[PDB]
């Protein structure tokens, strides 16, 4: 699972022990689901709608990869 990954790496960075939390916001009728998870001490989350909490998940777990592939910071 992408969710397992994170840990994977998360692990094989010495015990990194990430931890992820639920963002809920926007109005009752339409509700808006977010993941974000800490890694050492930067924190990511992904601003996108999903139908179920496991799906935001997936989606913060992506972006937590992607930085990890390419910092995306030059000069």
């Amino acid at each position: 699972m992408y969710k397992n990954q994170l840990q994977e790496l998360a692990q094989r960075s010495c015990f990194n022990l990430p931890s992820y939390t639920c963002i809920r916001e926007g109005p009752d009728h339409a509700p808006r689901f977010k993941a974000t998870v800490n890694f050492n001490g930067e924190i990511f989350e992904s601003p996108q709608y999903c139908s179920t909490l496991r799906q935001a998940e997936h989606s913060a777990a992506e972006v937590a990869l992607n930085a990890l592939s390419n910092r995306g910071l030059e000069h």
